[PDB]
């Protein structure tokens, strides 16, 4: 019952959302919104507000929650996508986990065969660990939030499915995240360095000496692990098939302008996140990175894990315009 | 250093805020704003985003943070008030703790003597305990956030100092809060029932059985402890003296329309607060209470305490209009 009660609570708190039953998924109350590319995501419960907190104008059209840390079944994704399609296509944003990849792929193929124009964006921003417990390649973590906002803004503006997907894929190649935990959702004064959002092990356990030193090593790891080459699969709706694409991320470098996300993994005092941000700006300025915009708070949690993550996303004038554009969701709200 | 770093991070993250030094306090960057009543609050650190997260158009003009769970010294309050005064006077919002009461009282007096038109609003919404560790009467807790927004909206509209204060005092008499904790910032499956935001003891320690049963008894206590008679002290700037006023709160009753705040005390998973809200709505509906607006998240924390509080505030059409009015702060943002 607890998950059901939680979802009923969400629907009651937010009349602008619609909680569907049999199967369970969540959409904007006004879905389908005709005339715009629809954005859809989803994944396990326990990462709230990701993704149901991001449903609204300028962001997601709908989301499909699964069981705790467990991919939604493909029926939820298929039915949600059908519900949100506004005739300009549906963009599926998928975090890189083996379950999520499998279920979103099953749904995507069937959607295409049912006449829905669809394609995909995979998120693999976590720089810490290659081939973790539930992931081939790198894990999809808090950069998903930033990409959902930016691609959400483009869709809301009227950009085509192809333009939205291309933007999503580009941003994914330019975003870098790392997380640490001081306690699971460890010995005294010890941290799990490079932790995942489903409790997966990091690079190692190591001493926690101070907040400042912890940020320093997270920041250093973003730079050192920033270069990354891998194959990602995307749906080509013209051909009606999966296409593999080899792509390379460049590390962040001097001259880069970034959006910074300092994210609470569940149980970190907010005061401490401002201390994290303080050290982050100093390391950014020293490395010739300009932080243009920031988000600080609980945007991609891991239940009640004690820890935090840092995400830096390279941006330009055009992406900043997309950032500044209106968003109206439970977790992010600004503009007219 | 760590407090200093956290405040530096805040100032870096939000250029709409100005961090002052010698003494330390925080104001809107555009303060003093001419032609509008200025709103000021403050208190110990450890309750973030209260109060620095509420600085901005439609809410606080400034805030005076103290040391952890410790009132700001009166020099901070005096100097902050001087800075923010826009020639229409300053309203000081004070949570009912002996330290805060003492320090804001010292500052208010000196402000009046220095030519600043000033008055005060005391918050004593916590229904759990009378005469706690650091409180004469009832503790001031999360309803402070609600009053800050509503009075903030009244001041921004151009209401006089007296109207703003009268609104503040009235809302204080119609707002009711209670909190529980499952872990300090307890035995197995035991909760501290009626905990305070500085870790003060509650009504007692009692079993935790389920989230629904906990909400039931929190809600029942709001009703049972709702009636309250006490003396509150306010600054009469016409007489230039402290004036005692005896006032009585009525309990919420069938027919009342309310704003609901479900508040994370620091380490409760967000999903769980929606579960709390689900049950709260059911009990409200059963009791003839109409929840008109809600806030769910971390608005008045107690460092990394595991627990939550529920606040219900009686409202009417006029107050709902003030709720819906624009607000632009780090922690609360909506409207044009």
């Amino acid at each position: 019952d607890v998950l059901d009660e939680q979802l009923a609570g969400l629907a009651k708190a937010h009349p602008s959302l619609t909680l569907h039953q049999d199967p369970v998924y969540v959409t904007r109350a006004d879905a389908p919104v005709a005339g715009k590319v629809a954005l859809l995501s989803g994944g396990g419960s326990g990462n709230e507000p990701m993704h149901c907190g991001y449903i609204g104008q300028g962001m997601l059209s709908g989301a499909c929650p699964g069981e705790i840390f467990t991919s939604p079944t493909p029926d939820k994704i298929f039915e949600c996508a059908m519900q949100v399609d506004g005739g300009e296509g549906v963009l599926l944003i998928i975090k890189n986990y083996t379950g999520d990849i499998l279920n979103f792929e099953t749904a995507t193929e069937l959607l295409h065969d049912s006449g829905v124009k669809v394609t995909t964006v995979v998120i693999d921003d976590d720089v810490a660990v290659k081939d973790s417990l539930y992931t081939a390649g790198r894990r999809g973590v808090a950069n998903t939030v930033l990409i959902e906002k930016l691609v959400g803004a483009a869709a809301e503006r009227g950009d085509s499915l192809d333009a939205c997907a291309e933007l999503g894929r580009k941003l994914n190649n330019q975003g870098h995240s790392i997380g640490i935990a001081l306690g699971a959702c460890l010995a005294d004064n010890e941290m799990e360095f490079g932790v995942g959002i489903h409790g997966e092990p990091g690079i190692d356990r190591r001493p926690f000496s101070s907040l400042d030193q912890t940020v320093d090593e997270m920041f250093d790891t973003l730079l050192v692990n920033g270069s990354y080459h891998r194959t990602l699969r995307f749906w080509d709706y013209q051909q009606g098939s999966w296409q593999e694409e080899q792509q390379t991320k460049q590390p962040l470098q001097s001259g880069d302008r970034v959006i910074a996300l300092v994210n609470n993994l569940g149980a970190t005092p907010l005061s401490e996140l401002y201390g994290v941000y303080n050290r982050l700006t100093t390391r950014c300025q020293q490395a010739g990175l300009t932080i243009e915009r920031n988000l600080i708070g609980a945007y991609c949690t891991s239940l009640d894990m004690t820890g935090f993550s840092i995400t830096l996303l390279k941006v330009d004038d055009e992406t900043l315009a997309l950032w500044d554009a209106p968003v109206h969701t439970p977790a992010l709200n600004w503009g007219k």
